[PDB]
């Protein structure tokens, strides 16, 4: 049960550990629309699905005071804010306008770069394991420092966010 | 026929697209070690999976001289270097260092860091096509601007990279 996690960015861990989640995890699915990673998470965390646009403010509302901090996003969208000016205080001011005018959209499909978010915002630790249709583990990476099962764990298949209980606890 | 990429990274592409491979491409199985992402690129590319060696020769040496531009792995390997100095441009350089100790090793198991390089290296297009185990499309990549048709196409199975050519043409 002892997983070796390695340094992979800021507050973030990979992991090469194999494993079938139906073994250890009872999956919840939510809604199949573009919120389900809030929603997922927000099952975990609040025990309700129907909180996803809480958890949703609580990712934009750090991302717009810890811009610096959101290593994903900021990647993204600091870059494509320097090629839009050409057409380092100002450019970063810029992303992060970029970020906004996405995430605030009705349609944005939350994912990775807001569980970096949630996870310093609500100092908690969230894995995403990513697996196929047979729910076998492609790839895991963990933001924060807790083990698995002191962890909010969510499942990605393609797209698709679901979250995950931990059997025995 | 005509997907919707969302953009994603610098140079980088995203679709949910959902789609059967076998229906649009044959599949070009290539030896299963390590090298089999150069192997696949090196078969499409240069009609040969033997050349796999100047492909990864290739993604390393742009890497050596646009380390700025790597941005998937220097995201990792950039932060594990200024976590090494505690224990903006001193870090970046020994990142660069960092990533070429594991990558220039016989035993490196090459992938989507250097498929970005590849297609910024040589201007073209890789689609990674990531599927399940009957060849169901999970979710899709691509580095770079030109359309699939257009492009050189990689199917992802796990930890396993083979080539894909177009039935069409």
């Amino acid at each position: 049960e002892d997983i070796n996690w390695q340094l992979f960015g800021p507050n973030l861990y990979t992991s090469m550990v194999k494993i079938a989640i139906p073994d250890f995890f009872e999956r919840i699915r939510v809604k199949g629309d573009g919120n389900c990673f809030f929603r997922a998470f927000a099952y975990l965390f609040f025990d309700t699905e129907e909180m996803w646009d809480t958890v949703k403010g609580t990712a934009l509302g750090y991302a717009r005071q810890h811009w610096s901090e959101c290593h994903g996003a900021k990647g993204v969208y600091n870059y494509r804010a320097e090629n839009e000016i050409k057409s380092t205080e100002n450019v970063t001011r810029r992303g992060l306008d970029l970020y906004l005018e996405d995430a605030t959209k009705e349609g944005y499909w939350g994912g990775t770069d807001e569980a970096e978010m949630l996870a310093s915002a609500l100092n908690v630790t969230i894995v995403i394991w990513n697996v196929n249709t047979d729910m076998k583990v492609l790839d895991v990476q963990k933001f924060g420092t807790d083990s698995v099962p002191r962890a909010f764990n969510i499942v990605r298949c393609g797209a698709h966010f679901d979250a995950l209980k931990l059997i025995n606890q």
